[PDB]
């Protein structure tokens, strides 16, 4: 009815559903993550109620008429479930039904106006097993307060992958099915959130898998992220809000910094006097995504996460040892000018081998003059110099025999690396065997849903 003191009054604004959408795509014994852009509330303080189908095909869609957020069918067809979560994992007995969420914005205080929506898909059945099914016995917890929990994970951006071409040529051996998007990320998903982890490090994030699948996942399970974009897909750091906040964050943007920022200048004076070198470096896209974490139980306490997706192609181990100098540089005056010296984790894909010029640098700390990476792309490009930085760095999970298997290649691409100085490693999640990775010859697979592998350890400060 109407308010009688609304003339009296400023009012607030109710708690509201901003976005309500559903995945498109939904399987047995894989977490439903309903996108919910709540205003003026919290999904912490909303309330959730999941509908199935009475049987299959029980709910015919109303004809024509509209809603805006999904088919519409009658109330009657639809049986109410057990479970009040924001989060529902359907079972073996949910299969060839659609789902229907009835959800009622709250702020802790009051509640808004209820929405409902169905989904357009019904629920399948699952691959038999993943990868990660194995790696998830040793993740079933929230690590304590004394521990950091890191993922670093390249997931395969769609844009890359979505192709025909991609899918005769690179993936022949992977189930068509097992490429789509919507396939890989209900696989990610449960992936991620099954690693109960802290901080998350992704490459090839599609802007629409960050926004539409990762951020409604894992904030579920108490993460919020951070997105920076190349150009067609980019970088995700996510962090455990009940152990870390968000402090500051010190993206850059490898050619801008290099040849705009001060800081750089004695890099960038070596490297003019190769103009063929510094051409293809300052043509290059990949950015370097920073962000520093405070601690919510010490105060004292503060880390700096560094994220990146250095350039891919095998010939460029001159272009990845310059853009790990701009890094390392960067990450230098973060996280000991800016702040007095914090530890340091440094996440990626770095399309670098342990046997490279820039694996050699990151773990020693200079790399000379002479070594045969400042012509690995010919000599026109060669740019032979001495680099050294500051920090004493060791890779996490070590250096497996590979973290990125495909047809036509396989390499240890992928690290965590960590100041050995103020950091330790507690345990490293062990990667899937050789005999799992290979079950369908390669990766992605009905079981796999990248063609990288997810590092994950827990860390611990010394
Ligand atoms: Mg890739
Ligand atoms: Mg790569």
């Amino acid at each position: 009815g109407i308010d009688p003191f609304t003339k009296y009054k400023v009012e607030r604004n109710p708690p509201a559903f901003t976005e309500l959408q559903l995945p498109r795509y939904i399987m047995a014994g894989f977490p439903v993550c309903p996108k919910l852009s709540l205003e003026f509330g919290d999904p912490a303080s909303s309330l959730f109620r999941w509908y199935k189908e009475a049987k299959p095909g029980a709910a015919e869609p109303e004809v024509g008429v509209p809603s805006s957020l999904s088919p519409s069918s009658p109330s009657s067809s639809w049986t109410e479930t057990d479970v009040e979560e924001r989060v529902y994992t359907p079972s073996n007995a949910d299969i060839g039904l659609r789902l229907k969420l009835h959800c009622t914005p709250g702020d802790g205080q009051r509640f808004g106006h209820s929405r409902e929506l169905e989904s357009v898909c019904v629920v399948e059945a699952g691959p038999g097993t993943c990868t990660f099914d194995h790696r998830h016995l040793y993740t079933k917890k929230v690590t304590e307060d004394a521990l950091i929990r890191t993922v670093s994970y390249n997931i395969l951006a769609d844009t890359y992958a979505q192709t025909e071409f991609s899918r005769t040529v690179l993936y022949p051996y992977c189930a068509p099915y097992a490429l789509e998007l919507d396939y890989r990320q209900n696989l990610i998903q449960k992936e991620l959130t099954g690693y109960n982890a802290d901080v998350i490090c992704l490459q090839e994030v599609d802007r629409a898998v960050f926004s539409d699948s990762l951020v409604p996942a894992l904030e579920a399970f108490g993460l919020e992220g951070v997105f920076r974009i190349k150009q067609h897909e980019g970088l995700a750091t996510f962090y455990r809000k009940s152990k870390f906040s968000l402090l500051s964050q010190h993206d850059i943007s490898f050619y801008e910094a290099l040849e705009s920022d001060p800081l750089h200048k004695e890099l960038l004076e070596k490297l003019v006097l190769y103009p063929s070198a510094q051409e293809k470096v300052l043509q290059r896209s990949s950015v370097l995504q920073v962000s520093v974490l405070q601690s919510t139980k010490d105060s004292s306490k503060r880390i700096c996460v560094a994220n990146t997706h250095l350039y891919w192609h095998p010939k460029g181990g001159y272009i990845r040892l310059i853009q790990m100098a701009v890094a390392l540089a960067h990450i230098r005056h973060v996280s000991c000018d800016l702040y007095p010296g914090i530890p340091v984790i440094f996440c990626g894909d770095f399309n670098s081998t342990p046997s490279t010029g820039m694996y050699h640098f990151v773990i020693n700390g200079s790399i000379p003059e002479d070594h045969e990476d400042w012509a690995s792309n010919g000599e026109e490009e060669r740019c032979n110099m001495s680099l050294t930085h500051f920090f004493k760095l060791k890779s996490a999970c070590g250096e497996p025999a590979y973290t990125n298997y495909v047809g036509g290649f396989h390499g240890c691409l992928d690290y965590i690396f960590i100041d050995l100085n103020a950091l330790e490693v507690e345990q490293v999640i062990p990667l899937p065997s050789h005999e799992e990775v290979t079950t369908h010859q390669a990766l992605p697979s009905v079981s796999h849903p990248s063609d990288h592998i997810a590092l994950v350890c827990d860390l611990k400060w010394k």
